[PDB]
Formats: structure tokens, C-alpha cells, sequence
């Protein structure tokens, strides 16, 4: 369902509400402190030493409230960033909302980031603490004999019944809408670390609420990567609708196989990769779900989703939605829904297809995807001759090469970094026509760029002789070829 | 074709440019005066005494100074409201670019309106002139019987050559974001009066050409109805695109055929009136190839005998440009309130809502609908009217939990994607829900009207009706059967 | 004393508060109901019969309920302007309570107004409704025969306990930044009708609040002219910030006098009228300490009263310091402004530029002027009136170059410090120079007047003196 | 003079107008590229090896075109930064308007430094190249030692006649409303280096010329440090109203009485102590040119217009002292007063706020806060101590101040300053600089633990503290 009209005006007309304050916020709209609101996966191990399944409203205050003092009687004062190194999306999510409460920032980090890199890039942000699990703590006590190290290097464990006593006394703290409240990274191709604040996190969102869309009360299963941007808007999102949010670490497609069945979600948050999986394993339950949500790099038939018939009345089609989001860590929100087509830009973003000079490139042409909204980051961590240096005319590269017709539809040709000059080839299409014209392709990766020529070649049942079957599907098609 | 970044820098740098300056500043852009800027169907009667068919920049330039002389000699001074009373969007025009540069606000008027309604739609506004031509002029100096008269009942053919010497020195205007420039009226349904700023009328033509859209240099025929502000709004903003524009006044479809014809647009604005009377013409050996888009702005529209008739520049697999068949129809949803298009694209799809412009599905109470609901259309932009001239009573009445009803029913997908079922006074109730007359209508493929009859049944009205089918047609309820959906 | 972080943080984070729902956002900020928040000066009748002299905020929001649901039964509906009649503050801001509550506008209408041009005023609103009361109504209902007639002619009296029954179900409105709440009428010089709105009629209080500005819990007398905007605007402010409101329908200087001494206010709000007046009292046994600043207008202006007060000061300690005499604010206003635009020698000063607000002196042409040159007070403000109540037609004409014309001549010292002269219509021409009444008027006030004899025309003429009690001219420099 | 109403309209009318285009629009505005638009003090050497008086529009156009391409060659790209390091206030200008015009960002820096510390301020900023002269260059290039070293530490002499042709094609660049152009440094630790944007650096500016304020044609002498965010705003504000500006890169009282002799400029911008040695010399010199003095940072011998009671002008005499309120940080100056700092400008917000950051009353002390979209949008390569400088929503200038009921701030001492007993420094300091006529004092002491305080300033005292101590008791303040 939608949010009511209350609690929409309510939202919108709460002037302090964002990413800094949202659950402190949820009391003042007449929530009651009993009531269910976050669903665990079990893996997070609570502070009295429990592994609780649910969480309440007033159960994830106190939660909230214990990691908050230890931090504060471990020295965090407002503005100081936190590093955080674990992989749990409820691990992420419990650290921002109680440093949050506190007026710190939660520099989130994915443990999993290859090692020797992970130490430049939280040596770089000169976080005043580290907080972490115990698989990777043994590792972070180096950054003790940093320059400048963190006053500690603690575990969750740690954070004890009763250490909310040392919270603060002006508890929760007002965000201004600059404050910041997190930092997050880049995956791949040294991450650059870009901040967000109390505004900039939920301006899409009540943005989004406000057109009266994202704005459902429908039951949500977050497997997203835990330290990313999204996974922390989604959670903060439901929690603020009053739509049942549920997070699961396991990101393999047969674990949310699992939780789909065991939750009966109606919408289900991934990456690519998760929905792949689920799309290769007739006997699964997804009966419940009606729209899949994926964001990165054919479970639908097994679905339905309700439409308007010609009798201007509900239908329920079969099959559920899958929607495809453009997002970046450095992007904040999704600022497209829908060659790979993209979408329209949303309404509190603007879009270019942009060109060496910057100059808005006209349709049909290709170019650097370039955009620009309150929504974005406002800035690299530490790092302010990276971030203006990832600005051509007047819009923020988002770093992938694309084109868009006459209604302002982008298609994600490429990756700027990944496209070949061969008397030009942008591979994500090239690699996806391929998966199009041969079925039995699994997978493909094509392989002087946007520097000088170069020579593109494919990494793809039975098997050809090669080049003369591909070559086929680039022909028929009318592509260059391998 | 785009405009070059050279221009569009400008155009977006020009803090001063809108709705009332626009060829007071081409010049200050580079644009040579000799050069043509716009295309007349040939009745229009100039100064010299000529009628003349294409119009240089800088011979605008001079007749809009006449013009402007004549109404600064009149006695017409700035912010004033002046009645343009005529049925040619040339005369509306070249009006509208000389008041704009006295200060002054031309108060578009379509003659054919009603006599004793256009009498009464014009003595609310109390404008201190009216400038109309013969056909009308005779019945028009009736208003100099008003309580409050106008100055002058005047013809164009008194606008002489050399009158330009009696504009004023500071010539042209220096207009305020916030500077009336236009009135624009709606069509009975007497008429509300929309006045749109220096601001308004240019807010979303500017607004998408930042985003790269709607700024092609392609040459556009306007067979618009001149009085109305899309009228207005587009010939302006060709002017400022460096974009030929052509100007035809009679909107019949043979007439439009031939200056698809003769002059080959690319574009073609009309009336959805216009588009069908194309349609029903051999167009066996009519040339109408040079048309890639045909734009729309109730007759519903055979239409795809004409789209077939011409080609649409699409980007293929090769990733390269590629000549498809067929034209483009664009439907755009417009009203007088409305100085631009706010929509983009089971109903007539009116489109996905505009950067600069929000939508909703309103309920009685003003509370947005979820998707899939039928309510009221309703709007915000700052490209609508401020209001309507001498009507604070009218205009707030249109306004429900802060959107603007543009008096239109509707539903909108989960994609916000809006789709017009009905004008809000035609619907009809029955004792098993509601009935939308215009999804009807065009849900057996000459003319239908569901009208229904019986007591009181409108969205507003509770009580219950039956609906009956009037068809036109010849060899004389089972199609609404055919798709859900008569005694 | 200052409203405190948690008020002024509530009301700052409250994107929903404005002028037409001051009361029903008070509870949800924390206010209780039995708290008084309007103090009365026993004129008006409550429905039950009764005249209070105090209300509380469950009490005005029962009074409010009543007036809503009798407008809502007689077909009162939203976005319908219904003129309010009287000469009370506090009927004039009881009845633009209610209509707010249901979504209606009030056309505040001074009933003093003469007669003739009354009744066109009212004319040209076509307004649903008319309430007042028994000295007006009789001759009100002429506009019976109004082409477009009300729908009634009302007195308060039919008001009844219980009629709160009928006001609709989702009272209280909720209004849109843009929704009319009120119209406002010009002193004349047929007045002009300015109407604002939610966010406009709000907009400069708010923004001067979030500055740590004009936010003081400090009880007020507000003896103004219960039709002008800022009376109401004061009292919708005073109830904002929980201070104690005191409606006085007395502007005499004795019944002031009087209300100083029964209330002992801290601030008072009146026409300078109301302050000369107050000054020409024996002030010897009369007790204003209480007032530390006088609220005041093309009337000049009183030192004796201001030196019966005080003023708190901050001392070369860097501590609270009361020092003598209470101070006086003479603020510029007109029914378009909605707040005051200006903050508070060579003329009469307006101030300085609020920072909600834009001031220039224009010349004809409507350019900006450098400083020491006369010419148009003009201005712009989120505050000021949208526009002219179904009069676009006056209201552009009133716009020069991208300004406001207040109707008044100025010039402006090198700080942007406005100082008034003269309104535009009463300045002379003469072979010498332009003369300003205003300003020679003041000048002469010799403690022991009119100058007169255009601005826009250019013949010239002679000016002369009349006095009711050349040399004082030359001693201070003018012709 | 105020500028006409023609260029007003045009400088309102340019949405393209802010920092880093100054120059290359006033052609469009209808400037001649003959005019001369900039006075030099003979300091500056040109790049053919002159040292020029004047310079034309055109001639800095010339100019800035020749060290645009000799950074355009030397491998700088957009948005790259360069440290400039110097003394000299036409040093500044001139590499910034070119960096400006090939999207360069001109990190000013102070040569005078701290030696080890300017090293540890440039070694942070990761520039791209440095740029100095001779005086400071040999010390330079040992940044081509850091681990992100400089790809050049150059000497202005290697431009050089000619090598405007390496300037880019698509030259002027366009700048967007947040690219950076400036990074200019604080003057109580490791100075913060703050960046400065097209957008922000011009925002107040035009916001006055808008409400008609600070647009005269007036001739104006720069006397202000060289490196200083000041500095260059009124440089191309100078050149953007067509006010003759004049740079004079000596700050002594002395150099600046021969610059207002010589040049008889109509206006004085300085900082404090030039017009404080100033006020200790002299009577036989001639400033009758000058009207008013504007200062920053810590008479009678002129005239002033006001209004007479004819509402005609009237030279009164002495010239105007404006002591103005502003940081590399805060932009452009926020507050005016002709110790009160003033009202703040309408395009400004400010506060006095509490340790929790609520707005504080009237007459209580509290930390001066404040907003503006001329503020810096951070400290380069810094974001951990920027967000450190808010409290409340405000950013904290670094001094206590409190504030009366109309907004009028009085600033009382800098915040590191204030000694427990409280007493504040520069507000006790002047109390005793006006009992006493003496020449400067210092009041010293548990800052904002308690402590106490003690002095530091012709006859001369027995009991310099029973002295001293009548002049606050008097006054009402605690004792030294
Ligand atoms: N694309 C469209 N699809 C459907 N209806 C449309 C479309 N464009 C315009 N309309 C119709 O045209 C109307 C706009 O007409 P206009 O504003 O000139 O006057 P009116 O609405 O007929 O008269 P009145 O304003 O008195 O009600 C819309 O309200 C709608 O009914
Ligand atoms: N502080 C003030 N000093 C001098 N005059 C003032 C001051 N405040 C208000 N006024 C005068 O009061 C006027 C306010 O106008 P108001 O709307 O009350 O009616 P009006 O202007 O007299 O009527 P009309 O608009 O019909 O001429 C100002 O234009 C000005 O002349
Ligand atoms: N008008 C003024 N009155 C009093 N003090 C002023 C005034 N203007 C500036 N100052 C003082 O000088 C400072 C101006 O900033 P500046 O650019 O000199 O760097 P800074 O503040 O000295 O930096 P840091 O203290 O971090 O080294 C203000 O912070 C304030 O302490
Ligand atoms: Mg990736
Ligand atoms: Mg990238
Ligand atoms: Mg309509
Ligand atoms: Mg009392
Ligand atoms: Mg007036
Ligand atoms: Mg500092």
C-alpha cells in the first residue's frame, strides 16, 4: 500500500527529518515503541549477548542507545568520523544511527576490501576510532601505530548492557542539514571515499515521497552490500514509511531463495549479481513478491503485479517487476528508473550525456554520462583534488559512457575506462548483444581507450572451431568485430 | 539539429532574457538583421501597405517598432492591458513583441468568440485599448459604451509607416521576471483570463533547453490558433533557437497540406482538429516526407495514414543515426494556465511529468491518490499562471490541497505516467459505478458522444444516470464488452 | 526574555506553520489548554452570552470552532473571502481564525469607512458572506442588491454554543503555502485590497525568528487598528511565541493609560495617534514603567512617556544594565507590506533593510538611485501582499523597476538607511526647487501644522504655512 | 561615483559573471581593451622584462594570456591547483585571473610562512606545480622531493614573450557556479587552507551591487596582503565596476601616505596596522583625495559627502573609517560599521551562540557564528576539521562576541584569548587604551580552570597595577 495521507503530511512537514535523525524522529509521528519495525537474518549478536530475530521500534532506540554511549564514553564528540569494518548491513545501520544520535559521522568500509589498500584508505580519512567484529579485528589494531591513529580499535562485543548510560545529555543530536552523518567508498576500479550528510541522503527519497511515489508500506528484504549508500537510504526509507525492512547478509540467490520464502517479502532489494543467481537454480514459493529492485554491474515469470484493467480497476498481472537503478556510492540516491537502457533522469536530477569540451551532447549521441542533484555527495573525504577534478561543464561524471534520444532516455553503453578504439567499441553492449543473439552464452567480457588503435577479442553445451561465430551475432547485428 | 553550445551558453547566460525581450536580444547574440527569422502565410497586411511572406530580423525589428510607436502614441503606457481581438496568430504576434517593449499587456481575444461573452470576457479585463481589424472592429466599439472605456477602438491598417518615431527613448522595455507581458483565455466550458510573466511563459522553454531538449534549429509551420499561449509560446521561442518558424492561418487540413508542402518543415504544431482533416485526403502524391514530428495541443485523433507518410531519425545497433518510417505524434497537454507543456511521453496518455513541473491525482479533499486511483488532474510549475486577471475569486477556487485542477480526471501508473479518462463535468454516475465519457468514446473502428441521461450525476453529484451511445457514421455495447467497459 | 531552543527549534522545524493555523499547531508543540494566551478588554461577546477578559487556548479553540461551524452551515466554503465588518481587533481576529479553519479568507473591512466607498470596497470582492454587527448591519445589507450578492448579512450575536456542531470533519484546514488567508484595506488617498497569504503573512516573522529576532515571551498591548494587517499578524505572532496578547478596542490615550497601568505590558503597539495622545496627560501619578518600548503612521510623534520607562542595556561589565526611558520604534508600514520591511537628523528614518527584504530609491526610468539622491521608496518581500484583490489593473501599475512603490518620495544615506520625506502626491514644485511636506511640517515642529501650495507634473507653484499652535526654515537649512 | 544604470543592468544580467571570468567579460560589456584598468606600484616585472605602471584591459588581457600558456604548456590542466608563492599583491592577481582562464585553481600562498610550516601547508595541498621568484625559490624546490611532487617549481622569469600561444583553444574557460578558482590560508596553529569557487568568492559582491551598495567608480589603492581572499575580491570587483584599482605592495603607513599622495586615490584598503602607523606619523601631506578608509583583519586630514538639511550634498570634513568583519574563510566581508563589527548583510545570517550552538540571547557572550553563500565550501584536502568549525548550524569564526536587540554584534576577543576568573582580551585591552591616551596593550592570563590576569603596555607608573586597575574599576570591569 501507500503511506497514508498522515503520516506523507507528517513527513513533509517535518523540516528537522533526515538521515542524521530518522528513528528519533518515527516517536514524534505516534509510532508506538512496541511495534515490530526491523527484521534480522541472525547474524548480529546484541549487546546482553542475545541474537534477536526482531526488533521493535523502542528495542532498536535502546540498541541504538547503547553503542551511542560507549562511543561517546570512548571520546567521539560531534563531527568526528568513525570507521567501521564489518560486512552486516545491520552492523552499518546500528553504528549510523547511534553515531548519528551523537553527531558523528559512520565511515563505513567493507572488510572484505583487498587488505593493503583497505590501510590507505582508512589511514587516509583520520578517523578518531575504529569499530569492528572479530574476524578482522586482530588485523585492524595496526592502525594503532598510524601517524595519526584512531583512539581505539574496539569490537562490537564490547558495547554492554547499561553503556547508554553514558550517552550524552542532549540525546538525540539536532542535525543541521549539512552535518555530516556518513562516508562511504567506491567498489574497485584505490575507492574514493565520498561523505553525505543529514540532507543530501534523503533528499531523493522525500523528494521522491513528495511526487507520491517510493512511498509504500509494503515489506522490503535488503540483501544490498551492507556498507553501501543504498542499503543505509533503504533501511532508513522503511523504517520511515512504516514498511517492514529486513535485512540478510547472505547475498547469494539461494539464501534470498530462503528469506523470500521464509519472510514472504513483497518487494526485494539486491545487486545484479543476487537476482542472477535466483535466476539460474518450479518448486520455490515467490509468490509473494511483486517488484525487484537491483542496482551494479527471469525469476520474474514465477511472480505477479497488479496493474489497471480497461475497467479502470486493479488487475494482478503475473510476473513482478524487475527494475533496473543507475546508483553510485558518490550518486546518494537512484537518479534513473527504468542499447542497456537507463531511464529518464528523476525530477530532482538533471542528465547529460556530456562531452570532452562538456558541452551537453545533443541525442543519439555517445558521451560521458554526466549528472547533477542535491542528492549527490558533496565532496571526497579528505580529498578535494579528486572530487573537483570528476567535474566536467557543470555536471558530476558518473564515470560511464552512454547516449539518450529526444525524451531524455539514457542506455549505459560502457565504462569510460573499459571502451577500445578499433578503427570505437563500448563493451557492456558489445559483451550484452552477444548474451542476446546466442542464448547458451552465460557470460562475456570484450576486451588505446577514450587514450591510438587497438584489436577487441571475446571471453565466452558444445563450443565453435570462435571469431566466426561471434562474428556473426556483431554482423547480423551491425557492430564491429572481434 | 541541436544548437550549437555557442548560443545555448548565451541563451542560458542572458540573466535578462523572457518571454517580453526575445527579439530585443537575438541581436545582442550575434544575430545578423538581414537574416530571415519568420515565414507569414501571406494575410497580413504591413505598414508600407505590403503583405509581405517572410520577415527579416531587423524588418520585425521595424514593424514591431511601428507598432509600438502607434500604441505609445495612442497614449498606451507600461503595465497596461491592450485587447488584441483577431483570428490570425500573426496579428497576435507582432502585437504582443511591440506592447511587450511599451511595458505593455497584450490581451489575446479570439474573435470568434460569442458576442455578448467576448463583451463581457473583455469589459472584466478594463484594458485601455483594443486593436482589432475590420471584420470585428465594427462591433467592437460597443466597449466604448463600457463604464470603464478603453482609450481607442483601433485598426491595424492605422499603424504607419514612420509612427516609430513616437515610441519612447528608453525603447525597448526593461522587463522584471515578475512583469506581466501576456493575458490568454480558455474557451467557455465565461472564459478565465490567464496573464503569464516575462517569467512564466519562458520558464520551462528555458528550463528544458538547459536539460538539451526542445532546442532544435529545425524549422517549425505553427498552424496554431494563434490566441492561444502555445501559440505565442512556441513562435517566440523558435525566434530565440535560431529556428525558421512559418506562421499559417488557416488551420484546414488542405491548407496545412500545402505548406507541409511548399515549405517542407520539419515540425508541425496544429490542433488535433487539423491533424485529422490532413488525415481524410488522398496523400496518394502529397509529399509530407520533410515532417518527423506532428504536435498535438479533446478531438482525440485515422491519424497514422499521415505518421506513415514520413520518417523519424532513430539511433540503431550500429550505434549510429538510422531513417526509420514513419512520423512522431506528440499529444501535449495544454490549457490556458499552462505557458508550456508540462507532461513528456488504457487512456489517452497524456505523458510523465516535466523537470520543472509537478502532478498528482488529487482527491476531493486535495490528498494525492496512490497509483491506479481515479481523481482530479492537478498540477504545480512555475511556468503556470500566477492567476487570473481580476479574478483572486475564480483562481483560488481551482486550487485543491495546494495543486492546481486543470479540470481533468485521471490515473497515473506506478512510473507516474498520466493518463487523461474524462473532463471532470462529464462523467457520469450509474447505479454500478462511474462512467468516463471520453475513455468510452474512443475505447468498432465517424463521431461518439456517451453522453447518458435522466436528478443529478457528476463527480461531485451523488445520484446514479444510464449512458447511452450516439454514433455517426453507413450500413447501421459489445465493444465495450470487447475491452471491460451502454443501454 | 527569549523563547526558548526547544520553542524556537519546534516552530523552525514546523514546514507546516503559518498565519492560518497559529493555534492548532500551539498543542502540538507541547501548549496546554488551560494556559491563558488572550487577554480581552471586556467589548466583545462570547457566544454563551459572556464578555471575557481572558482565553485560554482550549477556550479560543472552542470560541474558533463556533464561529467555524456557523460560517460552515450558512455555506461559507474553502478559498471563499468573506468580509468581517467591525472595528475590533478582537472580532476582526476571531472571525480570521475560524474562516482559516476552514479553508476562507477574511476581507478585513474598517466599518468606519465612509459609507459610499465602503459599499463599492465590498463590491468588488464578491465576497460568499459579511458578519458584523448591530450598529452596521442595517445598512450593510445594501449589499443585498449587489448584482452578486452575499450569501448573508450576519451579526457575531447568531453565533450560537453548539453551531461548532456543523463545521466540517477534517477541521482543522490544512493550508498550502500559497492559500489566501486574509484581505487587507489602504487608509484611502476606493482603498485597494491586498490579500495574503499562509506563507506570506508568516514569512517575515518567521524569518526574523529564526535570526534570534522579534521572539520574546514579553506581554504585549496591542491598541492598533483591529482591520490592519499587522494587528493581526502581531497577535498571530504573540500567540506563536507564547507571549501574553492584550487586545485593546480603546486607542485613546487615556484607555492605554489605563490599560499600562491594569496589564503592565512590556511592549505596546498602537498608531501614533494613540502615543501623542497618551503624552499630553499630567503622566505624574500614572505608573508605565512596565513598558520598555512604544510600537508605533504618516503622523509625527512623546519623550515625556518614554522617559517614565526604561530600557535593559548591556554595561561596560558586559552584564544587564536597566537604564532610563522605554524606546520607541516608529516602523513603516502599508496594508502590502504584511510584516515590517525596515528596523529602526535629515527626515524621518525608515531603518535599514530587513534581510527578508530588498529597498531602493528609484527614479522614474525605475533605476536605481545612488544615496543622497531622492526619489521613490520602492521595495521587495517574501511578506508583501501577492497582489490586489481582482484588481491586477492597479496592482502592476504600482510595480516600477522591478520594485514595489510604496506611494512614498525618500533617499537613502550611503549605509542604505532610508529616510521618508514625503508621500509622492504631496510634494511642491516651485521655481526654486522641490519642497517636502513631510519633512518641512516636521522640521517647524518651533515647540509652540501643514505645508502646502507636482511630483509628476511639471508646473510650478508656492508653499505655505498653517499652523493651529521662515525663520525656523533658514535655522535648519531649508526654503 | 555610483556605475550607471547600463552597468548595472549588464553586470545583473550576466548569469555567466563570477571570479574566474572577471576580465573576459568586461569586453563583452562593452570596454575598451584601451583603456587603463589597473595601476601598478613598479614592483612587478612583465614578461618581455618590463615593469609597467599601468596596465590596460587589453594589456592584462596580454599578460594573463602569456602566463595562462606558459601553465597550459608546463602541463597544468583544469582543475588543477597551483601554489603561488609570494608577496605581492599583483603576483596574486595576475597568475590568478590566468590559472582562472584554464580552469586552474590559484592556491595563494604566503612566502613570509613559517618556513617548515609553509612546507607542511604545501606538501598537503598536492599541487600540480609551484610558482614563485627568486627571493623564495631556491627553498621551493625541495618540494620536488615530496612523495606527490610538484611537476615544476618554476620562477616567474620563464614566461617569457610569446608563450600566450600555448594557451588552450577553448580559452576563456567557462566556469560553473562551484569550480574552484582560489585557496587562500588562515593567519593560532597550522593555517587552514580554504578553496574559494566562481560563485561563492563574487557572491557578496554583487548581492551589494544588487541592493546598490559597494558599486562606485571611485579610485581605490589595494594596500591589502597580496595572498589574502580580500585581496582579489576587490581587484576584480575594481575592474568588473571600471574603478581605477591600484596595487601597492608596501604596507608600511609611510608607503601608503606617499600612495595616497601620489595617486590621490578616492578610497584606502588596508588592514588595521597600515592605517594604525599611519595615524603615528605626521598635517604637511595632502589626503584630501581620500574619503574614506576600509579596513580589516587584528582621519581628519580628508572630507566625506552626506545630505544637508536642503536634501543637497554637503562635503563635510574627514574621511570614513569602515572597519569591516571578514576571513580567507568567510569570503567576502559580512558585517559593517562605520568593538562593533556591525549588522550583518543581508546576504548573511548570523549569531552568538551557545556551547550547545543555540542562538543566544541578546547581551549574553557567545561564539560569533554565521552563514552565507560567499563562505568557503571547506578546507582543502580537509574535510575533519571543516565540519569541526560548525556548531549549531553556523560556522564559527573564532571569536566571542555577544549582540544587542537589532542584531548589532560587538566582537570582544577571540576565542583562544579568553582567560577564567571570565575576561576577555581585546575588549579589556582597548578599555584601558581609552582611559589612558599612553600606545598598545595585551592583556594576558583555564580558557573557554581558572587563572589570572596581567598587563603589558611618556611617565611612568610606581604601581603599574594600582594603575591600570582605577581604569577598571571606573569602568566596571575585573581586575588585573
Ligand atoms: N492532451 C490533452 N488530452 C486531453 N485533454 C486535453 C489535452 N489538451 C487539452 N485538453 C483539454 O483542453 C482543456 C484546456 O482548454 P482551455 O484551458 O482552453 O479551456 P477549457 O478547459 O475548455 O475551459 P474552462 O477553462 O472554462 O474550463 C483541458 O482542460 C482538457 O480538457
Ligand atoms: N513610519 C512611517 N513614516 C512615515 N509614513 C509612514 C510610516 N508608516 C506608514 N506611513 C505612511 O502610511 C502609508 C501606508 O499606506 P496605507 O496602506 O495605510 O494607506 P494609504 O497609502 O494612505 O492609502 P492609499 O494606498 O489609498 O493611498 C505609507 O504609504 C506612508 O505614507
Ligand atoms: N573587523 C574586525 N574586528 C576584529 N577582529 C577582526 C576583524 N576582522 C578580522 N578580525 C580578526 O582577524 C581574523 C580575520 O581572519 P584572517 O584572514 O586574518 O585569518 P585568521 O582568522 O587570523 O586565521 P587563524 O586565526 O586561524 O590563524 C578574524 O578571525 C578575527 O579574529
Ligand atoms: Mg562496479
Ligand atoms: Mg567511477
Ligand atoms: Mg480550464
Ligand atoms: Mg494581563
Ligand atoms: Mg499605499
Ligand atoms: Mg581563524
Amino acid at each position: 500500500m501507500m503511506i497514508s495521507e498522515d503520516l506523507r503530511q507528517k513527513v513533509l512537514a517535518d523540516a528537522a527529518l533526515g538521515a542524521g535523525n530518522v528513528i528519533h524522529r518515527l516517536p514524534l509521528y505516534g509510532r508506538s515503541l512496541d511495534e515490530e519495525v526491523l527484521w534480522l537474518d541472525g547474524t548480529w549478536r546484541a549487546p546482553d549477548g542475545s541474537r534477536p530475530e526482531v526488533l521493535t521500534l523502542g528495542g532498536l532506540h535502546e540498541v541504538v542507545a547503547e553503542y551511542a554511549g560507549f562511543y561517546t564514553r570512548a571520546g567521539v564528540r560531534a563531527k568526528d568520523a568513525v570507521a567501521i569494518v564489518s560486512t552486516s548491513i545491520t552492523d552499518f545501520a546500528l553504528n549510523l544511527m547511534a553515531l548519528t544520535g551523537i553527531g558523528a559521522i559512520a565511515s563505513l568500509v567493507n572488510a572484505n576490501m583487498p587488505a593493503e589498500t583497505r590501510r590507505e584508505y582508512i589511514r587516509r580519512q583520520r578517523v578518531v576510532g575504529i569499530m569492528t567484529r572479530e574476524p578482522w579485528h586482530a588485523d585492524l589494531l595496526a592502525h594503532l601505530d598510524d601517524d595519526e591513529p584512531p583512539l581505539f580499535v574496539a569490537l562490537q562485543s564490547e558495547v554492554e548492557p547499561g553503556n547508554r548510560e553514558h550517552r550524552p545529555a542532549a540525546y538525540p543530536f539536532r542535525h543541521a542539514p549539512g552535518d555530516p552523518i556518513l562516508i562511504s567508498h567506491s567498489s574497485g576500479t584505490i575507492p574514493k571515499s565520498a561523505f553525505h550528510t543529514h540532507e543530501t541522503l534523503f533528499h531523493g527519497a522525500l523528494s521522491r515521497l513528495a511526487d507520491g511515489l517510493d512511498c509504500s508500506t509494503r515489506k522490503r528484504l535488503l540483501a544490498l552490500p551492507g556498507h553501501h549508500v543504498s542499503a543505509m537510504s533503504n533501511t532508513l526509507l522503511g523504517l520511515t514509511l512504516g514498511a517492514p525492512v529486513v535485512h540478510y547478509t547472505d547475498p547469494s540467490g539461494k539464501a534470498v531463495l530462503d528469506g523470500i520464502e521464509k519472510h514472504r517479502p513483497t518487494i526485494v532489494f539486491g545487486f545484479t549479481h543476487t537476482f542472477t543467481e535466483m535466476a539460474a537454480e518450479t518448486d520455490r514459493d515467490l509468490t509473494s513478491v511483486e517488484a525487484y529492485y537491483a542496482s551494479g554491474d527471469r525469476l520474474l515469470d514465477k511472480g505477479y503485479h497488479t496493474a489497471t484493467g480497461p475497467d479502470l480497476k486493479p488487475k494482478k498481472v503475473p510476473g513482478a517487476i524487475f527494475i533496473d537503478m543507475f546508483g553510485s556510492t558518490e550518486m546518494g540516491y537512484v537518479l534513473f528508473d527504468f542499447g542497456r537502457c537507463i531511464g529518464r533522469p528523476m525530477r530532482f536530477a538533471q542528465a547529460a550525456v556530456v562531452g570532452e569540451d562538456g558541452s551537453v551532447l545533443p541525442p543519439g549521441q555517445v558521451g560521458r554520462l554526466g549528472v547533477r542533484s542535491k542528492s549527490l555527495t558533496p565532496g571526497f573525504w579528505n580529498d578535494n583534488v579528486r572530487w573537483h577534478k570528476q567535474w566536467l561543464g557543470g555536471y558530476f561524471l558518473t564515470g560511464d559512457l552512454a547516449y539518450r534520444d529526444a525524451a531524455n532516455t539514457f542506455y549505459h553503453l560502457d565504462r569510460t575506462t573499459d571502451a577500445i578504439r578499433t578503427e570505437f567499441v563500448y563493451s557492456a553492449y558489445t559483451e550484452e548483444v552477444l548474451l542476446r543473439e546466442y542464448p547458451e552464452i552465460l557470460d562475456c567480457t570484450v576486451v588505446f581507450g577514450w587514450d591510438g588503435v587497438a584489436t577487441v577479442y571475446a571471453l565466452v553445451a558444445e563450443a565453435p572451431q570462435p571469431t566466426a561465430w561471434i562474428n556473426e551475432a556483431l554482423g547480423r547485428a551491425g557492430l564491429p568485430r572481434v
